[PDB]
């Protein structure tokens, strides 16, 4: 019994680039419904998400950062 | 009544960057259990997923090219 809100989306409120350690992927949308705004939700190692702001420089880093770490 | 292999992951077959207009965002997870592989995949706008290879040059173009379309 509640009332849903015509956004609902899924950012927490878009961190500036945290820590990683944890951080063990994103995911990157982009506008359409009554959300009309991006996404960009990186999933926590424990199976969690949080939203960081790519429009952000250091957070711009952690979309480039999140990409590295390959080639073992 | 089936068998669940060791591996599940996701992936269909990493496409080489196909075209957008139906691809609103992707997905980008490292290796970790039994996949101990990366993770890239395109959600199609359809609310589908595809994976791609970010190893591979034209598809780096998917990741950069995804977070293109912003600042409107």
């Amino acid at each position: 019994a509640s009332v849903a809100t015509e956004l609902r989306c899924q950012c927490l409120q878009t961190l500036q680039g945290i820590h990683p350690k944890n951080i063990q992927s994103v995911n990157v949308k982009s506008p359409g419904p009554h959300c009309a705004q991006t996404e960009v939700i990186a999933t926590l190692k424990n199976g969690r998400k949080a939203c960081l702001n790519p429009a952000s420089p250091i957070v711009k880093k952690i979309i480039e950062k999140m990409l590295n770490s390959d080639k073992s």
